[PDB]
């Protein structure tokens, strides 16, 4: 389906399962859609939920608007879904990019909307270099990555996914062709303009406000070998801001384990649903 | 063009070609698009023909609905298309899966809107070994195509094309790159959904009922080196059924032949066509 | 966003940047995409600009109609966008296929709409071998393109990137595979039979008569060693039948130098939009 915005922004969004089943909602992470979840879709689908996935503006199949690539439009385009669908008790899962986007809209979100969130790999609480933030990453990281996107897109989307993104650069890690074609895929359809300007929106914006308005219960999951989002900068800091939150720390894991290793993942994930 | 199903579902579809002339509509196999068939249309475009072909919903452009993934649905998916653009006389093309299609949508349509019907490397009569079908295929085969689709969806679609559709696992091929990397594409721009509850569609579906109905002429043809859908339970089986059915037999094929071999093919269905 | 034409084909296109920004259109080349131009679309954003570029019919995201594949319909379909966007004083920047209609365009444009006009590596004024064009070249060059196209899109798409485009088979150039595949994806969305039919449109359209209309200044580029759009009869051809025209060539660069060569060609663009 599609769902238009207060800007005019057509987004994009898939909706599968029963009509009357619990609705989990999947927030994909930069740069890509919103079928870098057909595994987690398939598996929540059988097990009887509503799955719900957008494609983010300027992502996917979504419009490429010139403006709004921020996490407060990000939010206010999600609560515009929430809001078309009539949603209720969701449980919305956000993945690195993606977890900042939830962060934001649960912390905004009208009550009864959301029952559970769980932030995978995720931003929070804020990813560059400060003076309240020491163990943060400089901010040339993200120049870098500003820089090679806006020379040459398209190779610089085979480098992220065949290096850090996956941890197929380890020695002795088990190399999937097909998941670092389809992230380039993924990447490739969305907007040149909206990728470059969620690099400052992902890595720049503070949500430690954000997570200290959540009262809902939050997985925070994260793997230790995570090249893209650290670790230590993101995980546990997350977890003691939040009032009611699980932190689960899977060693070794990248940054897209949630393709790499859904087998570690799933049943973890659907634990915390039924909860 | 789009056309609109009775459940609201949008059905992508290209139409070429004279508007007055005689009307030749391609039916796709799973889990591809209306691109798989850019030889063909290319080709009776030279000869004159109006050549149609629509994404089967869940598939390549077409909308990517929670339900409908059955051949009752696709073939009242293609009723509406045909009705939308006022067919008549029209000879009905489908390919592996789509030959189900056809069969189905054929056995249905009100009369005069099709002429003749060509099953290429189709599924009919059924596939799955049952108490009706002892030389079938274990559910199993089926199962394990629905496990890897479900684990790595992009990883399966590389492994199919690279090996048993097009045949290229045989020795002394001719490997076209190009034949793999499109094949992914088409598949991974579908829906996971769809993609998934198709298998049971294509596999477990019996067509013998809709084949005894057909009265329009048949053209049957099929490889006998096919490693996805067995010649021996499908081509002669399927012509022994329908009244007047013409078999032809493709010596070495694969699956794919259409793609593989249309400098073979092509001219026989034109004759087809054209007789 | 979109906009129908008068024979209701939609026109996918983009449009970023400042609505006061002086508006700057590029125009892509053959068989490819708007998503061809995402480096310049991003340098052009980041010095002020409003960038806007959009799908030829049967092209990319456009639809892909029976008829229209030819130069009077594709500096039609330009007229419609710029009428609905109200464009006045824009500078249009065309590649290959795109420079001819670009010429085209301007050429017949309303008084106030054009300010300058860009042609990169461009097929005017003709390339086709003739009495009146003896350093053509012969019509057996696109009677092969043709050929092959028809025969298997998809693996004469990796071809022709592979090969003569981007000149990675030149000894020493450094080849980028995402360049590659991403000219390949674009190829592939776009229509069979347009991609066809334009083939005859770029090389036979004889554009002599459109450049001796232009009256706004005009930067003729183009790369010594185009494998694509021989040099000679083109860009020095070009220069002398434009009224204000500044030739630049680009000794040993590719027809697809915009690409292979940004830090090059980016600077004397921004230049000439400058002066």
């Amino acid at each position: 389906g599609t769902v238009t915005t207060s800007d005019g922004t057509n987004i994009f969004y898939k909706d599968w399962g029963p009509r009357d089943g619990l609705p989990v909602v999947f927030h994909h992470g930069w740069p890509l859609s919103a079928d870098d979840w057909d595994n987690q879709m398939l598996f929540f689908l059988s097990h009887g939920y509503r799955v719900i996935a957008h494609d983010r503006r300027g992502h996917g199949r979504s419009d490429q608007p010139s403006t709004g690539h921020d996490m407060d439009t990000y939010a206010a385009d999600v609560a515009a879904l929430t809001e078309a669908l009539d949603l209720r008790g969701a449980v919305h899962i956000g993945h690195s990019t993606g977890g900042g986007e939830v962060a934001r809209y649960v912390a905004r979100a009208e009550p009864g909307r959301v029952a559970k969130a769980v932030l995978v790999s995720a931003v929070p609480p804020v990813m560059v270099k400060s003076d309240t933030n020491p163990d943060g990453l400089p901010l040339e990281v993200f120049d870098e990555f500003r820089a090679a996107l806006a020379a040459n897109r398209a190779q610089f989307y085979i480098d992220v996914p065949s290096g850090p993104f996956y941890g197929f650069n380890r020695e002795g890690a088990t190399v999937s062709q097909g998941l670092i074609d389809h992230w380039w895929l993924q990447g490739m359809m969305g907007a040149a303009n909206a990728h470059y300007e969620c690099i400052a929106a992902f890595s720049e914006t503070d949500f430690t406000d954000d997570l200290k308005r959540i009262d809902v219960p939050v997985l925070v999951a994260h793997g230790t070998d995570d090249q893209v989002v650290p670790y230590a900068d993101a995980a546990p800091k997350s977890a003691e801001l939040l009032a009611n939150a699980t932190l689960k720390s899977y060693e070794g894991l990248p940054h897209g384990m949630l393709s790499t290793h859904p087998e570690v993942l799933n049943p973890d994930l659907l634990a915390f649903v039924k909860s």
